[PDB]
């Protein structure tokens, strides 16, 4: 069971929810609505961070999620959702509390072989209840081929996959193995003639292993053992402890290239290179999260949206990672600006143009709506 | 069978599955057209994104894949296609599920001996269905020789060729190897005078196993054993770990070497290398990902786009990989309206010239439509 | 056989198919033409890009290959084709499918010798068909001592000559010989006084055998082994693993200095060297690219292309692997158009020789066609 | 003989062809001719180029070959040949194949002791012809003392002397030596007994072989052997690899200083030295290939010529092979037009003389021909 690991191992942790708080932080920007505030409000009224985060992070782990829209429609949940309506809330469900009842019989139709009406069990105390598809989106995790996903009732498979488990737990085992390693660096022996004959629970013994507590206590650099002759030695037996820190390092290294991930995020200390820039080491890392949000977060966004927004027009633009710092911003602000001075002079550009121009590329300036100057 | 060894291990899933995403992700341009936007939106309501993505990864993996398309033509699927439908949706499908059933017998002809028509076989509960060839595109793997090619009916090999899975199993060997060479480090030997005379299951084993256990349990540094000289004796024997790392590293480059793709890549790890900008490392990645593109790619397009685009005339131009940080792009977008600034000058461009220039080469701008300005 | 080396190593199927296609994806340009728009999809629309690649790669492999053009002339195989015609598309053959059956008898002739008609055997379940010589082109692979290609029936020789098959098992035996020599680093001798007076196959060694492999099970570091003294012994014998690595680096640098390509494309590692600035390590290959082109591609345009273009004048004109990034672009059409503006003034080139100038040094302005302004 | 070896080895292959097809490749530029272009379409109407660059190699490999010109003179073959023929075709041949009949024997003239006409035996099925020495060119390999070159009937000799081919078998036998040296690092000696009381051919041999193949195929680190004391023993001999790399790196220096060629063309590896501009590690080898095209390109392009330019006055200016970057080219370009600029400024130069200069220095703009302008 994955969930017992995912709880014990911080590593495995960090490898699930790493990606999908960064995809959905940086959030994303829509052109093409009139009202931008009044978008912006009505996004953070529904405050639906958390249950997207969720359900990504279910996703990656078990294999397979889905989200359930309580939407104000007026009639059956089996019943289509007709256009219209502005929803009310989402919930958030886990792969093993959704089975398909019905699905498509029409062969000629291209949409054959799907679901159409799902049990939904909520499991705690209340009873499954059957929706229709138009209202649940199913959320697919990492892709397996299709004879396992058949085994698989038709859900992928899981981030932590054999590999990982395995290269975890052998870095575990190495580490333990390390510790012992140090443990045991020194023996001293000590031999005596007659210590055979011993009763082996009477206070002879007890006598002798005070004693020998108490000589080990007591010795060191500074201070001596006084040994009889002929009858008894006193040796010390060393050892040595090369290179572990390489062994350990060399299997950290495979547990990163087997991840997917960059050593910078996983092993979370820099020094490791040269001091660079900075987003150069991340630009790996940037462009994985660049494309896990374009194939993710994008048809959540897609199926969520027309259930608030009123307008049938409009499309999602996903803001960059890498933000520049504000000396880079206003040098950039400067260049755009005089730019757009030059295109005005020579009279190719026209006001309107240029006005909307510095509209868009510079948000810093606050124009006032109308191109009507004074 | 390449699936369970796809679905285990996870180098070989990277590998299968790195470059269709990154020539997927990137998109297409295409001009000539009328209506940019309304392509665009037209383009995203068959959201065929999954669908293409799972096409080419099964093409890399098995050898070989097909697609169906779903067309409105209101005939039989035997019967061709004309042109004027407006596609319904597509329906990707494996290497084992389409035989072909006749082919061309006309000898002059120069599309002579191809396939006609596909059985198509959907597996699952569905019927076999034939579909004439204009509604099928048949997606092929890595090159193979005629010989070879015949005994695969026709199909390309695999990407998992012997070498890769070779290298794989012997990477996985030596770090099991690596990891017992470090179990064993120190060996403790205990000798005792008669230890032959025991009757190998009674008390006397059971005592002396209890006793060896806890003494190796609570030994170490600072604390001391006991031993009767003349009957006993305690000796350690040590090894070392010398260039495990090294080697494991060699077996990783030999790996990446076979792969054919880049150690940032597989290995995950920057800092190989001495800091460098950005892209000069990954230069010959983004080579490999334009040549595949121009290789794989732009025939699906060239397929699926005459179904879907109304205008007889078009070009597909594939965008960048690479682009600029923000910086620089203001700085070729100031070089550029100087450029075209200077070209206004001394009247050897034009206004109308100058503004579609302006309207293409800098798409920052938002040129209103129309040349009249006012 | 090479197909079977071909097929099963990654690195001869790397060296054969590295230079082919390098050389057909960065393309051709032609000027002369009227129509460039025009010619381009006349191109694109036979699509012969495939057939291209897999003609010089079984040329490069193999040591001959051909190709045969299907044309509209009318008339039977035999006869001559007359210009004018408009082909309908190629078949690629291999070295061994083709023979000749007539040539030329005529000494004073200055092609005296060379074949007339290929017999053209296709293999498969079809006859043969002879064909006039004007329509089969003959592509040769590497060059040959003229006794050794009497021998070879007037075919060129093999890329993967005797060293590079010699080499190449040469280094996979080397790491073979590398995993077995990691594999034997330690070895723990066991002794016992009466060890041969065993019957070889009752339960004695039946129950020897178990014992130890559980001994040697649960041994390791923090365990110790219980010896009797006077009758059995153990000891552990190790070795060293000193200088693998760079014996097999040496053994891939000798591949690489035999094979003829950079290394950073069959190593397929960069950091190799310290981080330049990107096509300066890249610079060797790309002139060898280069005089690829320059000896084996323009043949074939210049064979394929009468049968496609209707102009009787024109010429092809390569186009550069190495292109520079956006911001040098952009200096350089800056620079560009400086020097014509400077051009212009003083009147020492005139505005129509100025146009042309600019609509062909920087195609990214879209000029309008005819030097009469407004 | 050299033909073996030069087939064999890929080395002497590159060795021999490196510096023909670099000359060839770079091409040449002719000045005084009055149409340009005319000149390039009937340059590449005859399509000469791979029968140059085979001359040239076998000309370097054997130490002679020669070149016939078919001519149409309508005269006989002995007859000279008239001015004023434009050529048919050439014909290439080798050093063995050609054999001089009668010489020149008046003493006072210049040219006395040459040969006069040759057989030229065509080999295959032809008989020889003679021909007169004003249609055979006769091209010399590498210079040798006058006494050997009288016993080698007046051939030059070849470039893969004796010191050469030694330096290859000495590198190949080390490698060998090496592969051997690596194979042989641990031995393990088993020693019994008796085992010389054997018949060497019966059951005991064989059972005796078996169990120790099986025992050495088992063995290994975390797997011991039972050995019986007083009768039986094991024991393992070591070995190292200290300095064979650099031993092989030194006899491939041996080889790159005996070639003549530098370290980068013949190890095709970078690197090995710092990262530089790019030419500057090949400015030797461009020089090299200076003076091979100045001494041996020229005359061939000078006798045939003739017969293809019908203008009587012409040179032969052979194009640089370091071209530089487009960046530089413009450049380059904006200090010409700005040095011609101002060059026309104070009235020193004239409108004609500048409009010549800008024509031919800068061949980027198309000026149109006169200098009328308008």
């Amino acid at each position: 069971h994955v969930g017992s690991f995912y709880n014990d191992n911080a590593t495995a942790k960090r490898i699930v929810d790493v990606i999908p708080e960064e995809m959905v932080t940086a959030g994303f920007k829509m052109s093409g609505v009139k009202d931008e505030k009044e978008f912006k409000s009505l996004w953070d009224s529904y405050k639906l961070d958390s249950s997207l985060v969720d359900l990504l992070c279910w996703a990656r782990l078990y294999g397979g999620a889905a989200m359930v829209a309580i939407i104000k429609d007026n009639r059956m949940l089996t019943s289509q959702a007709k256009p219209g309506a502005k929803l009310e809330g989402v919930r958030v469900y886990d792969r093993f509390a959704i089975t398909v009842e019905k699905r498509v019989t029409n062969a000629r139709s291209p949409r054959y072989g799907e679901p159409e009406i799902y049990k939904v069990s909520p499991g705690d105390n209340m009873q499954p209840y059957l929706i229709h598809h138009s209202r649940v989106f199913i959320a697919d995790g990492e892709r397996v081929a299709q004879q396992a996903r058949k085994q698989n009732q038709g859900w992928g498979a899981s981030v932590l996959n054999k590999s990982l488990i395995d290269a975890i737990c052998d870095y575990d085992y190495c580490e333990s193995l390390a510790t012992q390693i140090l443990r045991r660096k020194q023996q001293a022996v000590w031999k005596v003639k007659g210590l055979a004959e011993m009763c082996d629970d009477d206070d002879a013994q007890y006598a002798a292993r005070l004693r020998l507590a108490q000589v080990d206590d007591n010795s060191g650099v500074g201070r001596a053992i006084g040994i009889d002759a002929e009858t008894e030695e006193y040796d010390v037996l060393n050892s040595d402890i090369s290179g572990v820190p390489e062994f350990l390092s060399s299997k950290m290294d495979r547990i990163v290239s087997l991840s997917g991930i960059h050593e910078i995020i996983i092993k979370n200390k820099n020094v490791g290179g040269v001091s660079a820039s900075q987003n150069t080491a991340l630009e790996t890392f940037y462009k994985l999260v660049d494309r896990k949000r374009e194939e993710d977060y994008r048809p959540l966004l897609e199926f969520l949206l027309p259930f608030i927004v009123d307008e049938e027009e409009w499309s999602i633009e996903f803001e960059p990672l890498s933000v520049p710092s504000k000396k880079e911003e206003s040098e950039i602000t400067k260049n755009n600006v005089e730019s757009v001075t030059k295109a005005i002079t020579e009279q190719i550009i026209d006001l309107e143009e240029a006005r909307d121009t510095l509209r868009s590329i510079a948000p810093e300036f606050k124009l006032k709506d109308g191109n009507n100057i004074n």
